[PDB]
């Protein structure tokens, strides 16, 4: 199809960055539309290798235009620092991302509450990565957040400015009782990049629409995981913005009638960083395997992330929040080694209850238990292959069974981080 | 189609309520996915007239399951309310609606707080309906929000909200200088209804996942106008929920993939409540005739509406965010006795430069005048008419204009505000 969501099943961290910049070789223009900075992805080309954050993942295309959609919050510091180490390495950040006018700005003031506001809750600590994220979609929800077409009209941003500030340096100093942040150095850096970030404005929204009655290939790059939803998460260890295929909408402007394939990253394998329930987590042995050979560690915040068995139950729900046209199941090769794997098939409710559906809120998963579906692992290396042939008849079967426990077909299979350790079964461009 | 969305394409009140009424006659559910008691809808039947706000439209049918998804802020002492006016008209309302556990719950507070926050602007009021939406959904994005699963567990529930409402009162007597709104009353309303709620919870995410896979008729009632989008509306004047189509996937749970028809209500002549950017507004004799003619002061608050011509191309942009597959003309009969009528085909920029393409941010309408396509009006009536033939030529010229001008056909005409003073020329269902 021409329009191709790429996003999270899980938590995260499954993939997206890797998979999206392998398939924007035939995309005209790649659109992030959600979250901000939190994300952090890793493309690996010739083993040289780039870590994205708030610039979508084609970037090193020069094929495709990349746009950051309404649905994202913001940062100029961060996008400028980025944006720097991209055009350092011979990358024309500028020559091709554009975005849109109507992002949120992620500003100081709110670094200072997400922090604040985190340590408040201390033993509740959602874990958050401490971007200001949630506070940058707060005042944007609550009518009161600058957006990137705030710099348009510096004294008028100005005068705004302050009355955000003074209202957000209340808070911070009187009841978190920690310390304001500057009005004069926020307005100072804003305005020293303003003109930077002005230029590259357009109308995502009519851009998004012309592309597709030309039949430009558009892809969706996705942020954060699933399960990380504000309304269908772990709430309320959650990411404030609509992971979800839901959010590409909302996100970029297109209607919902125009996406054609939602393609869900499946990591093989179960990550998740920060509180939250985790129903098949390993605390042991095998919990520290799969985490030292699957390089687990935040590519953000470059924390150690909690490891377990695949979740199918928890994916099933991703298949139908989603509408998820098929999979890419990433590091399977990770999974090399072990003597046999299991995959969780059903959840053992508190109350003897055997429950196939997930729960919603945090509080739901409190006492649930996982049931495994214990299979025969595979000695035979698998990193690198790109072809079916190569893999193990315990792989292939891993595989069909993970198909048929969810009713979704895998699509594409990686089995190394660089670009080309990947098979493409089916390409979603052309189906 | 199976799955029909029906929203707002301009600033809301353009009749959704009756056009949904009239159409769940096939079908099993009707979902309201955003939004809460804000919306002020109004169904008439046999002369019987109702006035809904946040039960979902199909209310009256008994062959309809009405279900409020996970978008919706809810407010307990507003539902309740609700259901006994109904439930006194003979109308078994706890028979027939279904809710989401992950509801945002509006308490107190969040009114206290809404009315602060307006008080605060001045000048600068929204012009909100004071319902304490805005903050309901704050808190849901800044993760500290209550929700209807939180009745499950009153203990538990007293804890939570402790946190909540101390933080609240700080600002609320602290910042505001206004009153602080008691705990105690809060909790005690709150657990009078608790298991009224709780007994409605169902898992609204999978049972539509059911409906669909078997078939069924579904129907997603929108609130608001695509022009009051948090995202893409005037904004800051703008709800602060999701409008548009994308509302549907990220606020009842479906995939984006599974919307089938996305119906557009269009009033032929355009209203506003509240603060915000109204290009075609008549400060007139004409305004106040189509004012006075279309019976407009507001559902909910019961505030005269602001009136004007048609604006064509905010309309197109609608079209484009929302993915419309057709439209349903509204009010036509408000217009018959002018002599003349205009609508808006382009805007008039501020720097002399004409454009078709509608401004994001309210401060970018600043300056924007419509350029109007005036129009021979007709004396013939079309009040109560159910067949094009009685429609005079003056009326299906502008009616073809319409569509012309937006390339979306206009599928259902309404005529009175009767249920069935209606013409159908397509039936969103079967198509
Ligand atoms: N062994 C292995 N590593 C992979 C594979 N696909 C991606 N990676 C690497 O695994 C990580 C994927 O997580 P991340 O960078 O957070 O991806 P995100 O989902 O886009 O954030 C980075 O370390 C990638 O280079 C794969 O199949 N095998
Ligand atoms: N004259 C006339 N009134 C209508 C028509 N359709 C709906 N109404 C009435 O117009 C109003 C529609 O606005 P509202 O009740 O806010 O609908 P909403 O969009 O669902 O909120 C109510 O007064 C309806 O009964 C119509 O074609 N003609
Ligand atoms: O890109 C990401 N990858 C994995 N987890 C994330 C990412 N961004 C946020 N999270 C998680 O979501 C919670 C809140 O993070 P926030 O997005 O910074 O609010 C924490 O558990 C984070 O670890
Ligand atoms: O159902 C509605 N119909 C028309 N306008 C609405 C409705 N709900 C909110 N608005 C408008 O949106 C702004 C904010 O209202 P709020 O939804 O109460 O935050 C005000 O201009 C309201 O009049
Ligand atoms: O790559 C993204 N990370 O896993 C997020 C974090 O570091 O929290
Ligand atoms: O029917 C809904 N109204 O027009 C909203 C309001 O009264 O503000
Ligand atoms: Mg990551
Ligand atoms: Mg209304």
């Amino acid at each position: 199809g021409n329009n191709v969501v790429v996003l999270g099943t899980q938590w995260g961290d499954e993939g997206k960055g890797k998979i999206v910049d392998l398939l924007t070789e035939r995309a005209k223009y790649v659109v992030r539309y959600q979250g901000g900075h939190n994300a952090g992805h890793t493309l690996v080309i010739n083993g040289e290798k780039t870590v994205l954050h708030l610039i979508p993942s084609g970037i090193l295309r020069e094929n495709v235009t990349s746009i950051i959609g309404n649905g994202v919050v913001l940062s100029p510091a961060a996008l400028m620092k980025e944006m720097k180490e991209l055009e350092d390495r011979g990358i024309p950040v500028r020559e091709r991302l554009l975005l849109s006018e109507a992002c949120p700005l992620i500003l100081d003031y709110h670094v200072a509450l997400d922090n604040a506001r985190e340590k408040a809750r201390g033993a509740k600590a959602i874990g958050t990565t401490g971007r200001g994220i949630g506070p940058a979609y707060e005042d944007k929800v609550a009518r009161r957040g600058l957006r990137v077409g705030d710099l348009f009209d510096k004294e008028t941003f100005a005068e705004k400015l302050k009355e955000v500030m003074e209202y957000h340096n209340f808070q911070l100093v009187n009841y978190y009782k920690a310390e304001a942040v500057d009005y004069q150095k926020v307005l100072d850096d804003t305005m020293a990049v303003a003109d930077i970030l002005t230029s590259m404005v357009v109308d995502v929204s009519d851009l998004l629409d012309q592309a597709r009655q030309r039949g430009d290939f558009v892809m969706f790059e996705g942020a954060q995981g699933t399960l990380l939803d504000i309304d269908h998460g772990t709430y309320p260890y959650v990411t404030s913005s609509n992971t979800t295929a839901g959010g590409v909408a909302t996100g970029s402007g297109l209607g919902p009638r125009y996406v054609d394939y939602v393609l869900g990253i499946l990591k093989a394998y179960s990550t998740r960083v920060g509180a939250g329930p985790f129903p098949t987590e390993l605390f042991d042995e095998t919990g520290e395997f799969l985490c030292k050979q699957g390089n687990e560690f935040g590519a953000t915040t470059g924390r150690r992330r909690r490891t377990g068995w695949l979740d199918t139950v928890a994916v099933r729900r991703a298949v139908q929040l989603n509408s998820l046209s098929g999979f890419c199941l990433t590091k399977l090769d990770v999974l090399d080694g072990l003597k046999e794997v299991k995959l969780c098939v059903a959840y053992r409710m508190p109350d003897g209850r055997e429950v196939t559906t997930t729960p919603l809120a945090a509080d739901d998963w409190k006492g649930v238990e996982p049931i495994y579906e214990t299979m025969p692992g595979w000695s035979e290396s698998t990193f690198g292959v790109k072809d079916r042939s190569g893999l193990p008849q315990a792989a292939l079967n891993y595989i069909k069974r993970i198909e048929e426990l969810t009713g979704v077909p895998i699509d594409i299979i990686s089995t190394g981080p660089d670009r080309t350790e990947t098979m493409i079964l089916r390409d979603p461009f052309d189906a």
